[PDB]
């Protein structure tokens, strides 16, 4: 699996309004976190529940916040902060050959969904139902993110 | 090098201003883009100018926009869009150790700056210097990003050729 974790003061997720379009730009806010993390999650074709659990563990316990001058001290749970998990098949976009990326390594959208949703369940089980916000799987999204630092971390469980 | 490219409608980069009022913003905007890419760039201790060139070529030539009737069609240059380049040593945060990440694989700050600055110059050379915006290298920053998609591309040049 792959994830880009970013440390935020806020993120606001939006999807396109229903009916309108597909020429037409108008959005509905559907998710909102304050301080916390936004986790861009790419699920690989051969991802087992092991990969998932590793990602969840790291998102929840990685110590990405200062305590005064003390760097890398607090995790998201210590601070009662929020996570916003967003599915990102593009993390597996092969760019080695040519300028048109292709995403062959990413798990298939339908298997991806149940796998993803299992992950969201587990996030909620390992932390709190109230702290896990999500996007709209497979849907185009607008996310206004306040990057704090920035702090961007990258994890690939196939390493 | 490692890079995290994100497709944006806009990005706005601030730093903490020092001596402040009551009542008066802590943060001051120093840098701004509209449509384009934010590129969070990680410079490894053993990075060469070949690593840097790859990154630059990809950022500028990756086709991450739809030209109506075709997906993954156009790059930043085609659309006359902008790149915001921000050094990100945390991309070499090793996280297997414990829950405390370490970054010993990242190039030291003073030589990373020299390298970063050459890259910013080469960005401006290969494209337009009006289109390349930057942050404040060793400084804390607030960056309000409008993610478009979102689309998040990851490249580590130590994977390619």
């Amino acid at each position: 699996m792959r994830v880009v974790i970013q440390r935020v003061k806020g993120a606001i997720l939006s999807v396109r309004k229903e009916n309108i379009g597909e020429n037409e730009k108008e959005l509905e806010i559907i998710s909102e976190i304050k301080n916390g993390l936004i986790c861009f999650l790419g699920i690989h074709k051969n991802d087992t529940w092991e990969d998932a659990l590793y990602i969840i563990r790291k998102c929840l316990n990685l110590r990405l916040w200062n305590n005064d001058n003390k760097t890398w001290d607090k995790n998201v749970k210590d601070l009662n902060y929020e996570l916003l998990i967003v599915s990102q098949f593009t993390l597996f976009g092969n760019t080695k050959k040519g300028n048109k990326p292709d995403f062959h390594l990413a798990k298939e959208p339908n298997e991806a969904l149940i796998f993803y949703n299992k992950i969201i369940d587990e996030f909620k089980k390992q932390y709190n139902d109230d702290k896990i916000k999500i996007g709209k799987f497979g849907n185009y999204m607008n996310i206004d993110v306040t990057n704090d630092g920035p702090v961007t971390i990258y994890i690939d469980t196939h390493d």
